[PDB]
């Protein structure tokens, strides 16, 4: 039970899990979210708030490839978002019951951004773009910091990524500190693949491989967008999150590179909470904070006090992120179908609807276990299984 609820859009406010909130970034007007998780909020809005230079209608040409879809009207009633609220809880759930992504959102929940925020450097202080402004029932606002928030998708519905936002000249997500992200996501659509035969990739994956981003993210050791490798033009980050046959076009010696980069990114930090004399806010302890990025990175504490990074703690931790949590380790733990490169190619666009139990549950995803759909991967089989599958024009 990684959502606690069964959360309903039209659910009153309580200013702790469901509430009235602002995004950091112009005079906004606040939106329902909801806390499905500790660190972890869903916003049923299609983006439009954090990124100015995007409108949601189609531009003159999409060049999205293999597929684009658009839909101004997506995402813009109270039934469409409970629906929405109530399918990406679905995945999490279903991301959860598996023993990898129990992991993995464990990692997560314990990758709460640096507090390297300050001009003083022996001072810790919480990032204000790592926060939300929360509405309470009472009225008032609280600041309050959070790692995850699963929103709905900007123009193109099926341009699905993970962003954050930037602080001065500190690269948050590669700097070993983190940022909150921002995963643009919908459960209601999907996209095919082809294999030996018509498929559609589960939605649980899509997500998952978002997750494995915002992991890299959160522990700011992801992978400069500008690293790419020619696949017959790739980068190296969405290379390792993919993983099987095309993790390996990284060779050893950059991934050995990155390793030592990293460890002494966690060790700079371990450093700066040895040397940290004070701390801004009144809500926690220079000492609480301590302990938490003492869980997070996994740093040895002496008897005096005094941190230090682990090897083996942190070789394993590193590891884990880098190379276990893949989008191809998903597939193999949720036993489904899925493309076996990451370039596609099949140009196919699925409306879908996970909600009902007849169509999509947590363990079996579409492959319905005691029913045809159970065998040969015929849930996913966009012919045979059809129903479950709404074709949509390609914008492309
Ligand atoms: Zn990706």
């Amino acid at each position: 039970g990684f959502v606690n609820k069964q959360f309903n859009y039209k659910d009153p406010v309580n200013g702790v899990d469901i509430a009235y909130i602002k995004i950091p970034n112009g005079q906004m007007q606040p939106v329902k979210a909801f806390k499905i998780h500790n660190k972890i909020w869903v916003i049923p809005e299609r983006d439009t708030f954090t990124n100015p230079e995007e409108d949601l209608n189609p531009p003159p040409e999409a060049k999205q490839v293999p597929v684009s879809y658009y839909d101004s009207t997506y995402l813009s009633t109270d039934n469409e978002k409970d629906n929405y609220l109530k399918g990406v809880t679905k995945l999490f759930e279903r991301i959860y019951s598996t023993d990898l992504g129990r992991m993995l959102l464990t990692s997560i929940v314990r990758g709460i951004p640096f507090w390297g925020g300050s001009t003083i450097d022996t001072e810790l202080k919480v990032i204000d773009t790592n926060c939300i402004n929360v509405i309470q029932p009472d009225g008032s606002y609280r600041s309050e910091e959070l790692n995850l928030v699963i929103i709905g998708p900007s123009a193109d519905i099926i341009q699905f990524e993970c962003k954050s936002f930037g602080h001065e000249v500190l690269n948050l997500t590669r700097n070993g500190y983190g940022s909150t992200q921002y995963i643009r996501f919908s459960p209601d659509f999907t996209f095919g693949f082809e294999e030996s035969g018509k498929f559609a990739t589960d939605p649980a994956v899509t997500l998952a491989h978002e997750l494995i981003h915002a992991g890299h993210r959160l522990y700011g050791i992801a992978i400069n967008p500008n690293r790419v490798f020619k696949v017959n033009e790739v980068s190296f980050e969405e290379l390792r999150t993919f993983g099987g046959h095309d993790a390996k076009f990284i060779d050893s010696l950059q991934e050995n590179e990155f390793r030592l980069y990293y460890y002494n990114k966690f060790k700079d930090i371990a450093s700066t909470l040895n040397k940290a004399k004070s701390i801004v806010g009144t809500t926690a302890s220079l000492q609480y904070m301590k302990n938490v990025f003492k869980e997070k990175y996994l740093l040895s504490e002496d008897t005096s006090g005094k941190f230090s990074v682990d090897k083996l703690k942190f070789d394993k931790l590193y590891k884990m992120l880098t190379e276990i949590y893949t989008e191809d380790n998903f597939v193999k733990f949720f036993k489904v179908l899925n493309r076996k490169t990451y370039l596609n190619f099949d140009k196919a666009v699925f409306k879908i609807n996970i909600v009902p139990k007849v169509n999509y549950t947590i363990y079996d995803g579409f492959n319905l276990r005691n029913t045809n759909l159970a065998a040969n991967f015929n849930g996913q089989n966009t012919e045979i299984n059809n129903m479950n599958f709404t074709k949509l024009k390609n914008f492309t």
